[PDB]
């Protein structure tokens, strides 16, 4: 019950996902691992402690030989120890962002936009698309992101599962996993996020709006044709509600990252561009790494 155009749209998105999503993290290598006072600054540190304590994970590294390295992070003793996983997380984030840039570059509708709009849309959506990809490796039974030979396992807090669900990012992963979406539904969610006309700096608002509407109509039609109706009557609206929530989490995450960066620099050069951090006029000149990655052959 899909139009030829709708089937071709899904084929292009699935091709882009297959080419650019390293689902086994086979090519994620050479990453860093954790090693083996004024009143205004005290206020900054206090907020950063809350920001960092929200997402507590242990790290497991499984060797090809069957050996296992497990890292349990330090307790907060009011020092630099709260930052021990930031270099690793910066390397993983950067790796995922490169895959999302490659994903967007494969899509004809994206390449056909002006380069400055390509930059604006990727700045707007990079975190969102990273979290949608991470949801596909999330084990809701074990609270673990299974990243090939790397695992990130949520640390238990005093309030158990009910305390974790208060953290919007964790609630998002649990709620999205429970929808049991198809590969096709995840890639259409990625397309709807990517082609958001209301991102800061977008010029071709009308063209992006029309592309977003066609991706949304394709998803709505996919659900009507491939899922037994009416058990899945409101699945499309649940997905759009999850995208609205992810946009809110995106805004909150950017603010957290900027607070941490301010007292403890950790962002990679690509992260500095995507999140608007200076190091040392036009969108292109302020995003030379993104510009280079978008101009390089997909």
């Amino acid at each position: 019950g899909l139009t030829e155009e709708q089937r071709m749209m899904i084929r292009e998105l699935m091709d882009a996902q297959m080419k650019t999503f390293d689902t086994t993290f086979s090519h994620f290598k050479n990453f860093r691992l954790p090693g083996v006072p004024s009143r205004e600054e005290a206020a900054k540190w206090s907020q950063v402690r809350k920001d960092l304590c929200s997402l507590k994970v242990s790290l497991q590294l499984r060797g090809e030989d069957g050996s296992v390295w497990n890292y349990k992070p330090p307790a907060d003793s009011g020092g630099k120890e709260i930052f021990s996983l930031l270099p690793h997380m910066a390397d993983m984030s950067t790796y995922m962002f490169k895959g999302i840039i490659s994903f967007a570059k494969v899509i004809s509708y994206f390449r056909d936009l002006p380069i400055e709009d390509q930059i604006s849309l990727l700045k707007g959506a990079a975190f969102e698309l990273c979290q949608l990809r991470f949801n596909t490796v999330f084990n809701a039974e074990t609270g673990t992101w299974e990243c090939g030979r790397l695992s990130y396992c949520l640390e238990d807090t005093a309030g158990g599962f009910q305390q974790l669900l208060l953290e919007p990012m964790l609630k998002f992963h649990y709620m999205l996993k429970k929808l049991q979406l198809h590969e096709e539904e995840y890639v259409l969610m990625q397309a709807i996020s990517l082609f958001s006309p209301d991102r800061p700096g977008v010029l071709q608002h009308r063209v992006v709006d029309q592309l977003q509407e066609q991706f949304a109509i394709t998803l709505k039609s996919y659900i009507e044709c491939n899922r037994p109706q009416p058990a899945h009557r409101f699945l499309f609206l649940k997905i759009m509600a999850m995208l609205t929530e992810l946009r809110s989490i995106n805004a909150q995450h950017t603010q957290r990252l900027l607070r941490i960066q301010d007292i403890h620099p950790f962002a990679t050069p690509l992260m500095q561009e995507l999140f608007g951090i200076t190091g040392s006029s036009s969108l292109t000149e302020r995003h030379k790494i993104l510009h280079r990655l978008l101009q390089e052959g997909s």
